[PDB]
């Protein structure tokens, strides 16, 4: 049977769920237990981790802009999700999603990752762009696997502190 | 490095390629060579094979209306693509898409079928609703591998026979 639902109205989703597509939430995963996993992201959010995911990312910025903050060929590049934007993320390309805007809404689908393969989380020093600090996940709930990752980087110095040239780094917010 | 390319305005993107958004083309697969098969669907078309996918087919009806004719619980059944519409389906659930409206456009996500993971195209009896013929593929390109398993079935009054009733499927058109 249809273990999703039936169809439905997307941009009537959306509105209805804008309470949870802004600070503290964010964002709101569309259907549960699914293979492909659907979430609709709000802003504004910024944040200083670069997420290295095993598998593609899907995105498809509905409204507003957002951009993705990213290291490819081992230089530091943005790419620029416009209102309208779709894009494919090939895998382990690390991104650091910034949503400047409140009211932006951005549909972004991946796949849920089979037991062994791992997300990666990390932050680079903004001195001398050296890798700071990287957690390796079996990510199963972002809801609870997630947020206290972050939060325990923010909460020592010791893993914000540079290997390379002991600058300590911000944290939260760069 | 970014092995898909930068992102780009779809609705443009979607206007740009109109002329393979109808017959004899019908769709347009946005990315060539990636785990997420992303593909924008266009119209008219109306079909008579019902589509088995090992995996989950994600819908978002863009533009235009169009409708999927399924097997739910043993029974024929329809869910609505209605512009504006996102749908999730669970694998397996048998379907068979229709597009009457030229102009319209959904994006459909699929995943690459790993090797052993076969697709099911199948015809049933517009009579006495028994299975007619099915035909089960390694899918590797729908352009290659797709078009001569229809096109067998069409030309063949032994496969478009029902084994309960004895009728013989219309074919390519209902
Ligand atoms: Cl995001
Ligand atoms: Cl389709
Ligand atoms: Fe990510
Ligand atoms: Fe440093
Ligand atoms: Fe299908
Ligand atoms: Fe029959």
């Amino acid at each position: 049977m249809l273990t999703y639902g039936a169809p439905f109205n997307f941009p009537r989703w959306i509105d209805e769920h804008a309470h949870l597509l802004k600070p503290p939430v964010g964002n709101r995963q569309v259907w549960q237990d699914s293979d492909f996993i659907v979430t609709v992201v709000g802003g504004p959010n910024h944040r200083t981790d670069y997420h290295d995911d095993p598998l593609e990312e899907f995105f498809y910025q509905l409204r507003g802009n957002a951009y993705l903050n990213l290291w490819v060929d081992g230089r530091r590049e943005r790419a620029d999700l416009k209102e309208g934007d779709i894009f494919l993320l090939p895998p382990h390309v690390r991104h650091s999603p910034q949503r400047p805007e409140a009211g932006s809404a951005c549909l972004v689908i991946e796949r849920q990752r089979p037991a062994g393969m791992l997300d990666g989380f990390e932050w680079y020093c903004d001195a001398c762009g050296h890798l700071v600090h990287r957690v390796e996940v079996q990510l199963k709930s972002i809801v609870t696997d997630l947020p206290p990752l972050f939060e325990s980087f923010y909460a020592s110095e010791d893993k914000r502190r540079c290997p390379h040239c002991g600058q300590v780094h911000p944290g939260r917010a760069a």
